[PDB]
């Protein structure tokens, strides 16, 4: 039992809400947030952004000194920072953006980073300004991820889609 309310199960493992996944991790403070990253950690805009803001900004100056050692991630890839004030971990994984014309098969690798970690509150990877469809981003999520899933999906209207269309 855990501290997540209010998911409609998918599967085994995946669940999803309509929700603020800033204001779900703000409620819940899970063991790990997944942040919709760049490979810059630029977090300027949806996921990132919403969740920078939330950290007044503590996120963004502890990503600069992680790019300024380590250098870019790979799109695919991921790291894990610290959650700030809305989780334990943060896990910046970096799905594929559409509107800059990187491969979409590397969505599978980005959803399989969840794998390292037993339990996440998540979005839908490469879903919003990514320019991805999520249903697909929903369907590589369930045949990826075999840890348990807690899926946030800001558009009211989109979660009602991916939930009445789920195979
Ligand atoms: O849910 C999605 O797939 C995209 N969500 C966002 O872009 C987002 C989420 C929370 C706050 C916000 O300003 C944007």
């Amino acid at each position: 039992v855990n501290s997540f309310s209010g998911y409609l199960k998918l599967t085994d493992n995946v669940y999803i809400k309509n929700a603020d996944i800033v204001e779900e991790a703000k409620k819940v403070k899970p063991t790990v947030v997944v942040n919709a990253a760049n490979v810059y950690l630029k977090h300027g805009g949806g996921v990132a952004g919403a969740l920078n803001k939330a950290t007044n900004n503590a996120m963004q100056v502890e990503s600069d000194d992680y790019i300024a050692t380590n250098g870019p991630l790979k799109v695919g890839g991921s790291c894990v920072l610290s959650g700030h004030n809305l989780a334990k971990h943060c896990l910046h994984v970096v799905g594929p953006n559409v509107n800059k014309g990187e491969d979409i098969q590397l969505l599978k690798s980005a959803y399989e980073n969840f794998n390292q970690h037993e339990v996440l509150l998540a979005p839908l990877l490469s879903a919003g300004i990514f320019g991805a469809d999520p249903i697909h981003s929903l369907r590589v999520c369930v045949d990826t991820v075999r840890t348990n899933v807690y899926l946030a999906v800001f558009d009211k209207n989109l979660y009602d889609k991916l939930v009445s269309s789920f195979l």
